[PDB]
């Protein structure tokens, strides 16, 4: 509508998105959707199931790109002329970027501090955080490439090679799916690939799923994401959702996706929703 | 206006068979457990964050919050079958009696009895014994057995009375600021129950013990409705002679009466007439 690369955006489109993101912060509504993330990620699907609303099954695509779409819609409630941007990480794929500069995303975590983030619009001190049980945290931290698992970022092919994948996904919906479109993506074949590897690779927060959202790259990095999906449903025209039954409950195309009504149906169509990408 | 709630001990033989069964399917079917998940998603959402109230506890929106709750658990049981409806445990009249536990309400048929000493409280008896009913812990994680142990602790050796109910009716305020814990002159806070506590709702929920002893794990018991039940019951009395809301304005974000109830976007005042909700108590 348009969601735009970050990398094209103007420094004032990039000063107007910090500007708003930290107004949804002031008003209280930006902890909703932290919380609601946190909520998510602890409704397995069933009870006792590896398998979450949000996580780790089918229903993770549409769980955030309708999490994507409350947010946008909150961000044009203060100004309408801001769009969710996304970090193509692909052709970042590591901190040599300007996400990370002191006016958008501030930079990598203070191993003095803890790897808390001491600068860009969101250091500690600025920006308040809360933790797993929702009890404020001490600050946002990251830690770029720490781990042996995610030291550098996805490349392009990792991305051109998922969008070739001819099925949504497959049962047993999980983790484990083969020739599956979203396990590809979120990153649990050879793992962690794709999206996990985003946030093995960032670490902090977004290192954790129950409070990656502290981190406003979140948004930027579920964007990029997101299109890669609405990239896919432009190939493969043939293919829908699955499943469409016989899955977990809030899985099924037909299902609300906890915490909400919204079910994977009704997103399936970004346009609809009505906004679109850097075609 | 359709919709009856009728006082647990008027349902008939068939009736309780009825309201048990539509529960053990929205259990089954997936749908109870975003009702155990949504009240301990709020009662982790604090307003304003590190704050000691939380969305639906602890604070203004605790009835509200409840009762849109309720709503929404008996228009699930209704998707099912559109002429069942949620009872209410009219705890205050079993108090009279000389030993609760034996109120038809914990009848094998219903909700099941007591728990069982020697099987560290978990209940045996009923629908929802150990075996035919799961449970889930405060973090979303797989728990035990759901277990019971009337009026054990000694901060809730009783059920609240009728005085206790009637006292509280005299409340002349919804509310009073700083809109907490230790609001005084309340109805709410009255109602809700820690101050001056255990009373009330939290001394049900303490007396009961088990699932239903510690909040975020409460909703693990079938009753925690038919209690709740018993709360939207007593404050739509309440508002029958009082007939709205505190906080209008000022409070915190969250609490006011146009504020959304995480983890909703329903208002308090979404939910200020019960009738105009789709629903009355047998009373009425
Ligand atoms: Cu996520
Ligand atoms: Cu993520
Ligand atoms: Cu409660």
């Amino acid at each position: 509508r348009v969601r735009k690369n970050v990398l094209h955006l103007t420094d004032t489109e990039k000063r107007d998105f910090v500007r708003t993101v930290l107004i949804l912060k002031e008003k209280g509504i930006y902890d909703r959707y932290i919380a609601w993330h946190g909520a998510a990620g602890k409704f397995h699907t069933p009870p006792g199931s590896d398998r979450n609303a949000a996580h780790m099954s089918s229903a993770f695509l549409p769980w955030h790109r309708e999490y994507l779409l409350r947010f946008e819609r909150d961000l044009q409630s203060i100004n309408p002329e801001v769009t969710l941007p996304y970090w193509e990480w692909e052709t970042d794929a590591p901190s040599q970027s300007q996400i990370w500069s002191a006016d958008f995303m501030g930079g990598n975590g203070n191993p003095i501090k803890d790897f808390i983030v001491d600068t860009g619009p969101f250091a500690a001190g600025r920006w308040t955080t809360i933790d797993e049980q929702g009890n404020p945290s001490g600050g946002l931290k990251r830690n770029f490439g720490a781990t042996k698992e995610a030291p550098t970022l996805p490349t392009r092919d990792d991305v051109l090679n998922a969008l070739k994948i001819t099925q949504y996904d497959t049962p047993p919906w999980d983790m484990t799916s083969q020739n599956s479109f979203r396990n590809q993506l979120e990153g649990f074949i050879n793992g962690p690939q794709l999206h996990n590897r985003v946030h093995r690779w960032v670490g902090g927060q977004m290192g954790v799923v129950p409070t990656a959202p502290n981190d406003p790259v979140f948004f930027l990095h579920h964007a990029n994401v997101d299109r890669i999906w609405a990239v896919w449903q432009i190939i493969h025209r043939n293919q829908n959702y699955q499943p469409m039954k016989n899955g977990p409950f809030g899985q099924n195309f037909r299902d609300p996706m906890y915490p909400w009504n919204t079910t994977p149906e009704d997103v399936m169509n970004h346009r609809k929703l009505g906004y679109v990408y850097d075609i």
